[PDB]
């Protein structure tokens, strides 16, 4: 069902990660981490601390698709295990490292989400947008919803977490 993941995302702030490979959503969908640039790491680190939880929607650049979400378990820290990113530019120009729990791993065409604007920009399609961007509650939380369910998932212990 969808009731948890509906109280998962009460009050929730989303922002929408942009991947230039999906070599890199693969690494964050298999070691649940994710790294970025200080400008955008010190928008999420602020929205951590504000936010009951703090929900990533990934869509890797020129797929037409989001590969699914996930929930910010942490801020950003650095010196731990290194992440093999593939990047364009390399290693130190990324900040710390997030800790995430994926909500959903699948993945949810655009043309499925061309009935959702987000007032953070414009009111473009939610799908337009710069990696960061943040998505506004209401559009959001719809767009979370068209994901399939993801049934390998229980978010029972991701809500022990908030
Ligand atoms: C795993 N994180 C990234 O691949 C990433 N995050 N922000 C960026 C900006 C330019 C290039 C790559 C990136």
């Amino acid at each position: 069902g969808t009731s948890k993941l509906k109280y998962v995302l009460q009050d929730a702030r989303f922002f929408l990660i942009k991947s230039n490979n999906h070599e890199n959503v693969s690494l964050a969908k298999a070691k649940g981490v994710w790294s970025t640039l200080p400008v955008n790491e010190k928008k999420l680190n602020l929205a951590f601390r504000s936010a009951r939880s703090v929900i990533l929607i990934f869509s890797v650049r020129e797929s037409g698709k989001f590969q699914g979400f996930a929930r910010l378990s942490s801020e950003s820290h650095h010196g731990g295990s290194p992440i093999h990113w593939v990047l364009p530019m390399s290693a130190k120009m990324l900040g710390g490292v997030f800790k995430i729990d994926w909500i959903c791993r699948r993945e949810l065409p655009f043309t499925k989400s061309a009935h959702l604007t987000n007032p953070w920009n414009e009111h473009k399609p939610v799908k337009i947008g710069r990696d960061g961007q943040e998505i506004e509650l209401e559009c959001g939380t719809q767009l979370c919803l068209l994901f399939p369910p993801d049934e390998s998932i229980d978010l029972y212990q991701v809500i022990h977490k908030m």
